[PDB]
C-alpha cells in the first residue's frame, strides 16, 4: 500500500502494519487535507476534524 503526500506527488510508502489512508480535513472548512499520511486504525471524526479513513494505492 502507499499513500499520497500533500501537494507533491512525493507520495509516501506505509510501514508495515499501517496500512490505511487517512486525510486529516476541517468540519468548518474540510477544503484542505491539511495532514496526511498512514495509520493502524481509522482516526475517527470530531467536532472540530473530521477525517476521511480508506485502504487504496494512492486514496487518500
Amino acid at each position: 500500500l502507499k499513500c499520497n503526500q500533500l501537494i507533491p506527488p512525493f507520495w509516501k510508502t506505509c510501514p508495515k502494519g499501517k496500512n490505511l489512508c487517512y486525510k486529516m480535513t476541517m468540519r468548518a472548512a474540510p477544503m484542505v487535507p491539511v495532514k496526511r499520511g498512514c495509520i493502524d486504525v481509522c482516526p475517527k471524526s470530531s467536532l472540530l476534524i473530521k477525517y476521511m479513513c480508506c485502504n487504496t494505492n494512492k486514496c487518500n
